[PDB]
């Protein structure tokens, strides 16, 4: 089997993207972030506080014919940003794209953090990082592609998000006709339960390419790039009244500037990333200081090849039983 589904960015500056997924009988369609960078499909829900409920569609359990109390079983979640939500858990069908995994864990939930509940595009998070860090107890939960995985043409998804512009999520197969060039395929470590990888380096505009190691994550929950303060610097050094700023949380630049782009290493091949995808806007409305793409990692403890860097390239998460990573130009 395969599915294919269209991803949409919820806003103008791509801060995150959403796409369908139908759970239940008969199908309910919600929009959901879908998160490399997680493990966990929670949703709004009949079960949310209501006060914590402000436009998403709700999951109605109860509506649902093929839906069963997963008895006993809680979950609870926090993220990088400082976010979390918690409640408890049903088994359902869900459907992403034509792709359907009958029994998938759909945790409910009771409780959400006030950036989720005030962000009205995002109907709750499927996770598509390693089970290993999915949150339920206590008995642990797989995420849809590895319930889905045995039954796929190929142990793989892939992540084609836009830059502007809506892309997709294919399950099970690689699609040849939306990449240029060649996949180049690289290691990943699953023990700390990411899609962890290490870049070979990077260049700066038309700069000269330095070698380096940068291990980090591909997350696309993640709106930004994240890399090491000496990598950060180097390239808000090239953009001129750049700087960063505590009170705002990160590197600002005067909205006039033109920026340079970024260049990553996967193994000898190289993706760019151009100047305006590091573009996030004024920092307020009407601001003359805009919000740079790329961000320090220093105390998050690790590096994040977020959305800036993935929409720069077609992105293969294979899952076979030695997993890695593919990156190609598109």
């Amino acid at each position: 089997s395969t599915g294919s589904a269209t991803t949409t960015p919820i806003d103008s500056l791509d801060d995150a993207y959403i796409t369908p997924v139908q759970i239940g009988t008969p199908a309910q369609t919600l929009n959901l972030d879908f998160d490399t960078g997680s493990s966990d499909l929670w949703v709004f829900s009949s079960e949310t506080t209501a006060s914590e409920v402000d436009g998403q569609t709700i999951y109605t359990p109860s509506k649902s014919t093929t839906a069963k109390l997963l008895s006993g079983a809680t979950w609870s979640i926090s993220y990088g940003d400082g976010s979390s939500s918690s409640g408890d858990v049903y088994t359902d069908t869900v459907s992403v794209g034509g792709l359907t995994v009958t029994g998938q864990a759909v945790e409910s939930a009771k409780k959400v953090s006030s950036s989720f509940t005030e962000d009205s595009t995002i109907d709750g998070l499927l996770g598509l990082a390693f089970s290993t860090l999915n949150t339920v107890s206590p008995t642990q939960q797989k995420t849809f592609f590895d319930n889905a995985k045995a039954s796929l043409d190929s142990p793989v998804f892939t992540a084609d998000l836009g830059y502007h512009a809506p892309g997709t999520y294919n399950f099970g197969f690689i699609d040849t006709t939306a990449y240029t060039g060649s996949i180049t395929y690289t290691a990943v470590s699953t023990k700390q339960g990411f899609w962890e990888w290490t870049s070979t380096g990077y260049a700066v505009g038309s700069g000269t390419f330095k070698s380096t190691s940068i291990d980090g994550i591909a997350d696309t929950g993640t709106t930004l790039l994240y890399l090491p303060a000496t990598v950060v610097s180097a390239y808000w050094a090239q953009v001129s009244g750049a700087k960063s700023s505590s009170s705002v949380g990160g590197y600002v630049f005067p909205c006039s500037a033109t920026l340079p782009s970024f260049t990553f290493g996967v193994g000898s091949a190289r993706i760019v990333i151009p100047g305006d995808y590091i573009d996030f806007g004024p920092i307020s409305t009407g601001s003359s200081s805009c919000f740079g793409g790329i961000q320090s990692s220093a105390g998050i403890g690790i590096n994040i090849f977020g959305d800036v860097a993935l929409k720069a390239a077609f992105v293969v998460f294979n899952g076979a039983t030695t997993p890695t990573l593919g990156f190609a130009s598109k």
